[PDB]
């Protein structure tokens, strides 16, 4: 039944860290990670979230199932998080949280409810996007379509074509927003952009789906979410895929947050009691341990404390080496302007190499990033800075 | 998009825990709940498991990404667990393991693998079975089948019954085994039926799917899995769901293995190239901590005796209540004889009454069960025992 021909292929960036080890060489960089990484090259566990787990160490009594849905402390402690504390949606009882296996996760669970309880038939993500987006939403039998969003040249967000290209949808389709800046580019919208798609939304009847991940990583945990909140102002229903992977650092314990809002409080349960359905057939219910570590944090006010002064550290290193990237690349020679990386939000952005500066840079320079030009700067550090700078100034 | 009718329809067991919690009344039984419980009504953590917890958090530095199929340790312990050490099997690399998330979970991912790349259309499931079983199954688009197995009567298994029918299946059909006896009949095959069985599918083409969510609990770890084993050795390719919820008692961290075994090696890797595609577009990778607990004490010599031994105190425990129930139903009046009880494996068993006798017992008189007469004999105690054998013989 399986023996002979099945299939295979190779995920993008997935498949680029096997070549990563395997290198000998002093030099060897990896940017085409996808996690954070500090000033030392680690990706070491929060100390507030060492301290919530020797909490649930001496505090837990049972192991015992979760509801579907989770822990009650953690889905408000994320529409909290995700809206603020005085929200229309909070009070009014209008959102409903299920806590999930990652924000991957999240996004199934939009994904094969909305596949089997509405009538969405495509859903439109940008281009570029998370490469793993088209999956989740083609193994829920939904076909992906792409607005435009960067093209290149300017090395910004192209408004008008998105737009233009966005017209091309109609009213029972999902249209899929970053709200933390966009991966892989770290391009936003502005303020008042958000506002000028919160609108056209409300008019052509998209459903909006956010995928917020990186929240706390461009301004601050507000600032970050005021796209969405623009958004949640003007809309009746939405859908947000939240995540806690890469703000709590707790990457392999998949916690992340699939909130459903929809008018009132009556039509969300309603909704809510099928992507309970959704779930129930999946995975039945979700893994304690992460998300028993975010509720014990966001709800300490001590240790709240200790988890966004961390936040912060990795926000400003993150801001330290664009702008220490961009100035290295002018004392060291440099072809090029790269002005573009300062505002550009977060981990990842376009270096703007081609598919071919990057593959001379990997087969003999030793620094790896992934062959689209997308580069991760936590993977960027003080000493390893220069090395990389020169070698990039070496293929121009 | 969602305002007004989507729908519901509640779980069976999962909806009967809301009147449980709501019923004033000194008496009030659960029987009817899903897990193990000790002799004063609590589900502990294992004493193996805190330890191999406090070890966890001294020891890990970073919460980065599992690879897809997640820790490699993990992977063959589970091997060694479901096949034996020395097996044709594993020395032959016959065999791959993704860690995922709980048995439910691993069985979504035969059921995605299966349903995208394999020609498989129908599965085979016992009546009863494990009501969850239909829902997993058709989300993935395949519809479920059922084979005799208990019908009522001599509260056996009906064997003549589910190989007539089963007979009427075709040879890219899977039939779903229960390896460690049965949810709900806690019923066997005998070690010389699976024997019996195990030929007929290698004759008529049936791949085998066994579901085993209970190792340690009927006779022991080895001879839990025999029945396994003896088609293993008939086979040639496979695929196992196992899960560490009900043996480890690690229930809301999520923590199973699916196991797929292909004819070669070769085959097994571009075959589970694919199930591991079908995983990352669901839940990416899955939760480390649990299957962390689950290596650390199974690679841990000292460890891993203390959990043996608490897995043996539990699984003595429910026999301890099969023959102590039986006894005091007979020492209360008792109408019918209830010797079926006592090898009837595990921790569920169908009490032979009722949807009626079942609807009497929990209104009034607090004892809960599932209306289909399945009841949980490890919510049975030994001074809440003669209450409940009581409160049976008042309605026969
Ligand atoms: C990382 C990421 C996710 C999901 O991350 P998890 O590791 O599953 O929490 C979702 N969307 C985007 C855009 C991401 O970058
Ligand atoms: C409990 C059970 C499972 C899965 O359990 P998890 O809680 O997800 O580990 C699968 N099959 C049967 C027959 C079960 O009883």
């Amino acid at each position: 039944m399986f023996e002979n021909i099945t299939a295979a292929p190779a995920d993008p960036i997935l498949g680029l860290a096997d070549l990563f080890r395997a290198d000998e060489r002093p030099g060897k960089i990896n940017l085409g990670i996808g996690v954070y990484k500090d000033e030392t090259g680690k990706t070491p566990v929060l100390t507030s979230v060492k301290k919530a787990e020797q909490y649930l160490l001496e505090n837990e009594t049972t192991k015992n199932y979760l509801g579907i849905d989770g822990i009650p402390e953690f889905g408000r402690c994320t529409q909290e998080l995700l809206f603020g504390k005085g929200s229309a949606l909070i009070n009014d009882k209008r959102a409903r949280t299920a806590q999930t296996p990652g924000g991957t996760g999240a996004l199934r669970v939009a994904a094969d409810f909305l596949a089997k309880n509405t009538s969405v038939k495509r859903v439109w993500v940008s281009n570029p996007s998370w490469p793993n987006h088209k999956s989740v939403f083609n193994s829920a039998g939904l076909e992906v379509r792409e607005y435009a969003y960067y093209d290149a040249e300017n090395h910004t967000l192209d408004f008008d074509a998105l737009i233009n290209s966005l017209n091309e949808a109609q009213a029972g389709d999902v249209v899929l927003f970053h709200g933390c800046c966009h991966n892989p580019t770290g391009i936003d919208p502005t303020l008042e952009q958000w506002q000028t798609l919160a609108q056209l939304s409300v008019e052509k009847g998209w459903l909006p789906l956010f995928d917020f991940a990186y929240q706390g990583f461009a301004r601050g945990l507000e600032e970050d979410a005021e796209g969405l909140r623009a958004f949640a102002a003007m809309h009746k229903e939405l859908i947000v895929a939240s995540s806690y992977s890469k703000n709590f650092g707790l990457y392999n314990e998949r916690v992340g947050a699939c909130t459903l809002v929809a008018a009132d409080s009556e039509t969300v349960d309603r909704a809510f009691s099928q992507m309970k359905a959704a779930i129930r057939a999946n995975y039945s219910n979700p893994p304690a341990h992460g998300a028993s570590v975010v509720a014990t944090i966001l709800s300490n006010d001590a240790l709240r404390a200790i988890w966004e002064q961390e936040l912060t550290d990795m926000r400003q290193r993150i801001q330290r080496m664009r702008q220490l990237f961009v100035n290295t690349l002018q004392e060291k020679g440099a072809n090029r302007d790269f002005s573009f990386i300062i505002k550009q939000n977060g981990m990842f952005s376009f270096s703007g190499l081609t598919k071919e500066q990057v593959l001379r840079l990997r087969e003999e320079f030793g620094v790896y990033a992934v062959a689209s030009g997308r580069v991760n700067v936590a993977g960027m550090t003080p000493d390893n800075m220069a090395p990389l700078c020169e070698a990039i100034v070496a293929v121009l």
